[PDB]
RNA sequence: CCCAUGAGGUGGCAAGAAAUGGGCUACAUUUUCUACCCCAGAAACGAUAGCCCUUAUGAACUAUAAGGGUCGAAGGUGGAUUUAGC
């Protein structure tokens, strides 16, 4: 049930649970969860994550990985309700313990859709602006990480419309504060710091890691429209174009991880979870090869271990449920689906 | 009536100072918007009326119907009573 070694893991004991620290919650990943599960763990008041077979296999990949090889690309995909993104957060935890520069985004659905104010950029042309989300992710990355910002030492300058500029040998904490102070050019600040991360090709001072959730939103059309009642293409958006031009496998110093999510998929049908189906033709042309990782449903013993975890937490107040017929009907109606399992144990 | 009270061809007639009836709309968050029709994300709504334009057929669109831009209120769940339903 419970595990005493949270950082290191093994295959021998599967379905185990390992506790984590509050500083690891608030510093490593304060954003990269669904708000449902965020509040769910807040109500837990006891942060314990479960081990997964594909998670351990991906960790084995990371353990057996050379950075002289090109930047490897991993894609997690489940059946719309598995633990793909939670295993991605587990990878984030492992790499943070490994002391790498991790940049993790909450979701790209929020980027491509639901912008309160879409703007002619001055740093470029033929490009809208995502200022609010830019500053949001900027302060998000600041909260995620500090010595890295202090020691980044950008070897290039950047002027600004605000009668100011930034010169060599300065830490990009100052551009982080720029974007947090004013949000208009925060999109340009983000699209510039992302390029600056790769501007250092050696990456000996740190090792770069990219973590993406809802990758399906990155490849696909937009719901936004132009004020003249005209559609908007995804590549026209500032952040979309920046990210697309940016993640290319050109830095070749580690790995990047992305996860699929159909719950927020737009212009796509229900009960569709195949990678090719989600990322489309343009996605396959963007990254023809990659490491697909199928995140299957819970195993039997892992399922019973999760039940025992809930019982130790006294999550199920229905005290006639801990019995053979109750468990049978429970996992029969659940079909080992983690999300509906969480829902059922929540409202039971 | 049967040089008409019959017959033929042009036009408009067919509006509301007003009262009432049947139906539609919404007066909210079980609501409104976005892809799917149900595990998501936001707002904290309401024009099938009017003005302008486009489209459907007609010989005839001032306006008949549908669509687009604007207008973005009344409205905050009903004054007796009363209607339909096993
Ligand atoms: N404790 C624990 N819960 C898990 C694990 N894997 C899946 N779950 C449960 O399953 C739910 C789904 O996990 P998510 O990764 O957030 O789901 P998702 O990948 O976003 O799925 P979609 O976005 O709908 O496509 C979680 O909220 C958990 O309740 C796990 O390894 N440990
Ligand atoms: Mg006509």
């Amino acid at each position: 049930t419970n595990e005493n070694d949270p950082a290191k893991h093994g295959d021998q004991h599967e379905g185990q649970h390992y506790n984590i620290s509050p500083q690891d919650l608030e510093t490593v990943f304060p954003h990269g969860l669904p708000p449902r599960f965020v509040m769910q763990v807040k109500t837990f008041s006891e942060a314990c994550l479960m081990v997964r077979k594909p998670a351990l296999e991906l960790l084995h990949y990371l353990k057996n990985t050379s950075f002289a090889y090109p930047a490897i690309r991993y894609l997690l995909y489940g059946e719309k309700g598995t633990g793909k993104t939670l295993s991605l957060c587990h990878v984030i935890h492992f790499c943070a313990k490994q002391d790498w520069l991790i940049l993790h985004i909450p979701d790209a659905h929020l980027w491509v859709k639901n912008c309160r104010d879409l703007l002619q950029s001055s740093y470029n042309k033929q490009r809208f602006d995502q200022p609010l989300e830019a500053s949001t992710w900027l302060k998000n990355f600041k909260t995620t990480n500090e010595r890295f910002l202090n020691q980044i030492k950008v070897q290039e300058k950047y002027v600004w419309n605000k009668r100011e500029s930034t010169e060599k040998g300065s830490p990009l904490g100052e551009v982080v504060e720029q974007g947090i102070t004013r949000v208009r050019n925060a999109t340009d600040a983000v699209g510039i710091v992302l390029k600056e991360l790769k501007r250092q090709s050696s990456l000996g001072m740190f090792h770069l890691l990219v973590a993406v959730d809802g990758i399906n939103a990155l490849w696909g059309r937009t719901t936004l429209k132009r004020e003249d009642k005209s559609p908007i293409a995804p590549e026209e958006l500032a952040l979309v174009h920046n990210l697309r031009k940016m993640m290319k496998n050109d830095w070749h110093g580690g790995a990047i991880v992305s996860a699929l999510s159909q719950t927020g998929s737009l212009f796509k049908p229900r009960k569709a979870y195949l990678p090719q189906e989600l990322l489309g033709k343009e996605g396959f042309d963007a990254l023809d090869p990659f490491i697909p990782i199928l995140v299957s449903n819970y195993n039997p013993k892992e399922f019973e271990s999760c039940i025992q975890y809930y019982l130790e937490n006294n999550w199920l107040q229905h005290e006639k449920a801990p019995t053979e017929e109750g468990k049978k009907e429970l996992l029969f109606l659940s079909n080992a689906n983690p999300s509906l399992l969480e829902r059922h144990c929540a409202y039971l």
